[PDB]
């Protein structure tokens, strides 16, 4: 269906409130790969995953960080149907910038694999 019902359906899964970041920095697990930093939380009001992103200013331009956070997104889309009931942040290194869309794909499957989401 449109670009409209399909985002009334997709906000749900985006985390937006700084509240929500903030506990769950305080609350969460966090674990690292040399590309992301991943925080990981249970939403007890929540029976499904929810994404939130964080890429730094330091990371460079506006178009590179939108790639970032493109491939981020992408890569939920191709594991939704398998991503555990858990709120999730991402955070972007310096370092992702140095990967192909490929590599950065393969990176952020296995860092959610060692946050064991999935």
């Amino acid at each position: 269906e449109n670009l409209y019902f399909q985002s009334l359906m997709e906000k749900a899964y985006r985390i937006k409130k700084n509240a929500d970041f903030q506990r769950i920095y305080k609350k969460g697990h966090s674990v690292a790969n040399r590309q992301f930093v991943v925080y990981t939380c249970n939403n007890k009001e929540i029976d499904h995953f929810r994404l939130g992103i964080s890429v730094s200013k330091k990371l460079g331009n506006a178009v590179l960080r939108n790639k970032i956070k493109r491939a981020i997104r992408e890569n939920f889309k191709v594991h939704k149907s398998h991503i555990l009931a858990k709120d999730i942040i991402v955070i972007a290194r310096q370092a992702a910038k140095d990967m192909t869309t490929l590599q950065i794909q393969n990176s952020l499957e296995h860092v959610l694999k060692i946050a064991k989401v999935f």
